[PDB]
């Protein structure tokens, strides 16, 4: 049975769920659908994807043929760093939730906290490439945030690809009405995370993995790059349990405690990515695959390192 975490409102969140980046229009509804169908509740949503209404589409269906119910869905967004100033924060949620046809959200994360240019620019950007910074924050971001919640469109927010000293500044800010119930950032055996987890966990939030197979399909892989699927350790505990290098990689988290959402638009994958309560990675292995950290990230943006709340110079 898929299990739940618990988060600091009571809410439960399904540990596993549907990652939706780059998953294709003509793709996406049925992934969305098949997903359902084998099982998963939590699907992983947002604004920057420009797949939403297609995602909305397909949820829309499911309910209407009685497949699940809105209470028993967990569904995620995120605010794009484009949209930190207050009206803009509205806005973006306004256009999320209306494709996502929905009346709610479960959780809206801070995508990022640098704040970028604002506008619907999403990707403003220099002529290197590097990206255009803006003067809002993620705490003004939060302020409008907040309002969301305080009226029901939203049961809580969390944070993404946060260092522990942004969140820091974020529950140490002075007339904060509602703290941070997930940070979700990039992690696997090649990333452990090992204090960021231990950070976040201390303060009530839980952690939710990202590119939990190392994202092969990002479209800035260099071959030289690092690959979880075809590592032949990971490889060897896999086949201890007879399961599939994906499958441990999804239980890795799970046992961790942590929420993990692996992306696949392909039927059988998606039902494979589900298909890990069924087996127990033990301590040794557990152990084993913690050792494998390089502290490689997949998405690194680098693009971004100049601007002020770029998380990642931080050790953790
Ligand atoms: N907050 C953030 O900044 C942030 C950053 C990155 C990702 N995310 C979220 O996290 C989700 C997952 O991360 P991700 O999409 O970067 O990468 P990922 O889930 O680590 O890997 C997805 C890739 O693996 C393939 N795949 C999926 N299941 C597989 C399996 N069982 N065997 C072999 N290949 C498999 C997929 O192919 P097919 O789809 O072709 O099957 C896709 O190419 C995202 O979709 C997004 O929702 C958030
Ligand atoms: C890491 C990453 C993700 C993954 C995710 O959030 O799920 C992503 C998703 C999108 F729909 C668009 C951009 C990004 C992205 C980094 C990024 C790439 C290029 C630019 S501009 C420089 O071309 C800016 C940022």
């Amino acid at each position: 049975m898929a299990t739940f975490v618990e988060l600091s409102t009571k809410a439960k969140m399904p540990i596993v769920g549907l990652g939706t980046w780059k998953s294709p229009l003509g793709k996406v509804k049925e992934a969305v659908k098949v997903a359902i169908d084998a099982g998963y509740r939590h699907i992983d949503c947002a604004y920057v994807y420009q797949n939403e209404h297609e995602v909305g589409e397909a949820i829309q269906e499911k309910i209407q043929e009685k497949a699940v119910k809105r209470e028993d869905l967990f569904i995620v967004s995120k605010l794009w760093p484009t949209f930190f100033e207050r009206p803009l924060v509205r806005k973006a949620f306004e256009k999320t939730l209306k494709d996502l046809k929905l009346s709610y959200l479960d959780v809206y994360l801070i995508h990022w906290p640098q704040g970028f240019k604002s506008g619907d620019d999403l990707f403003p950007r220099d002529d290197k490439g590097n990206a255009i910074g803006g003067k809002a924050t993620f705490l003004d971001a939060w302020e409008a945030m907040e309002e969301l919640v305080d009226e029901g469109l939203v049961k809580a927010l969390g944070v993404s690809n946060f260092s522990h000293f942004q969140i820091e500044k974020l529950l140490n800010k002075p007339g904060l009405k509602y703290k941070p119930v997930t940070n979700q950032v990039e992690c696997h055996p090649y990333l452990t995370q090992e204090k960021l987890i231990q950070y976040c966990h201390s303060k009530g939030i839980t952690v939710t993995a990202y590119s939990p197979l190392g994202s092969p399909d990002r479209p800035w892989a260099k071959p030289e790059d690092p690959s979880l699927l075809e590592d032949p350790k990971i490889k060897e505990i896999a086949a201890k349990h007879k399961k599939t290098a994906a499958q441990v990689l999804i239980r890795f988290h799970i046992q961790r405690n942590v929420i993990v959402i692996p992306k696949s638009v392909t039927p059988a994958r998606i039902v494979e990515n589900i298909q890990v309560f069924d087996f127990k990675l033990s301590d040794e292995e557990m152990a084993t695959i913690l050792s494998f950290n390089r502290n490689w990230r997949a998405c690194n943006l680098l693009q971004s390192s100049h601007l002020e709340d770029y998380p990642f110079n931080a050790e953790y």
